[PDB]
This record gives structure tokens, C-alpha cells and sequence, in this order.
């Protein structure tokens, strides 16, 4: 519909922890900006099933995270693998943003990013090699206005899809309040 090169791809994921050699995604989300972050699609959610021995891999933050926010109970009782969430984000995906155009885009999206690479290859393979890190434009005003801050709060539930929809709406806010373009 309003397929375009100059979509934006944001993503989010939860983890079993932070080392992508030794920890699992588990749970994905993506939502579709046009270039001027009006939100055009959400894509799937999917908490992706792992075993008891991979959950037991989790922290105490891990753990007291991922289970009060009822996580881990959709990750227990999910039927979709990893290859399958892949699918399904992908044909979600194809229509609304044409392959390797999109910055991925997000916060910290670095870390995200080394999940994809590791767990997700076809899947990090869909975004242009560049970053969209919410993250960075946090860090900078934190510098230089950090009075600007107190007016944006964020829920943090570890939602990928509520966290996700968080980032955008940060980036939205420093449009108005830090950037004059
Ligand atoms: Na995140």
C-alpha cells in the first residue's frame, strides 16, 4: 500500500540474557514508520518457545522481568520457533519496505542487532547496514540539555511491542524538542 524505500523498520526483542553466544530470543516485534514516523503497521508478535534449559539460563533480572510481565508463561505455552517467527516477520515485512533499505531502528538497537546476526540471520540480512539508535539521541540531549528529559517518561515493560511503540514515540518527542528539522 505505502511500500517504500524510505520505511522505517523498528524492532525490539527479549532475551534470555545479554551474551548472543549463550542466550535466546524470546519474543519479537516489529512495527513499520513511514520516513516521518507516522506508524503504518505493526507487525507479529511472537514469543518463541525455548526449553526449561535455556529459561533456566535467566538471571534474577531476567527472571523477575520476563515472568511478571507474563512472558515467559507465552513463551512456555508458544508453538513458534525462531525459523518460524523469521517467517512470519519477514512476509509481514516484504509488504511494506523493499529488502537491505531500512536503518534498523530502535534503542540500544545495537544489542538487538548481534541477536539477529547470531540466532536470526535472514532475518538481520532484511536491513541496510546502518542503525537508527533512539539510544543515541537520549545520550546527547543527557549533555547537552538534560532539563529537556524530565519531560518524556517511559513505562518499560518488556513488552516488545509496548517497548517498541516507547521508542517511537521518544523519537518522536526529541523531534520536537531537540532537533529543528
Ligand atoms: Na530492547
Amino acid at each position: 500500500m505505502s511500500f517504500s524505500d524510505q520505511n522505517l523498520i523498528w524492532i525490539d526483542l527479549e532475551m534470555t540474557g545479554l551474551d548472543p553466544e549463550m542466550h535466546k530470543i524470546i519474543e519479537m516485534a516489529t512495527i513499520v514508520t513511514d520516513s516521518e514516523l507516522n506508524i503504518l503497521a505493526e507487525g507479529p508478535v511472537i514469543a518463541i518457545h525455548q526449553p526449561e534449559s535455556e529459561l533456566a539460563k535467566m538471571d534474577e533480572w531476567c527472571t523477575t522481568t520476563h515472568t511478571a510481565s507474563g512472558l515467559v508463561a507465552r513463551v512456555r505455552q508458544s508453538q513458534v520457533s525462531e525459523e518460524e517467527a523469521i517467517d512470519q516477520t519477514l512476509a509481514f515485512l516484504k509488504q511494506w519496505v523493499p529488502e537491505g533499505k531500512s536503518p534498523i531502528c530502535g534503542n540500544s538497537i545495537g544489542q538487538d542487532r548481534r541477536f539477529l546476526y547470531k540466532h536470526m540471520p535472514r532475518l538481520e540480512a532484511y536491513f541496510h547496514y546502518r542503525y537508527i539508535d533512539v539510544s543515541t539521541i537520549k545520550e546527547l540531549t543527557r549533555r547537552w540539555q538534560p532539563e529537556v528529559l524530565k519531560e518524556f517518561s517511559k513505562t518499560g515493560s518488556h513488552l516488545a511491542l509496548d517497548d517498541i511503540r516507547e521508542s517511537i514515540a521518544e523519537l518522536q518527542f526529541y523531534r520536537k524538542a531537540v532537533f529543528k528539522i
